[PDB]
């Protein structure tokens, strides 16, 4: 291949628990994400969320 893009139209809901700057672009909707706050629920890729929840800064709503 030559794309290296994991997109299965399966967005995951995740809300940040602490002031963290995440880079997630809405796939199903039209709203980019460059920075989230502790209490806001933002949707990200299935692979991205894996790192978010693993970082201990964000939790899946």
């Amino acid at each position: 291949p030559d794309t290296v893009i994991l997109d299965t139209s399966e967005l995951v809901t995740v809300v940040a628990l602490v002031k963290l700057h995440t880079d997630a672009l809405h796939a199903t909707r039209d709203e980019p994400v460059a920075f989230v706050l502790p209490g806001t629920a933002f949707r990200v890729s299935a692979g991205v969320a894996a790192e978010m929840t693993e970082r201990g800064l964000a939790r899946m709503q």
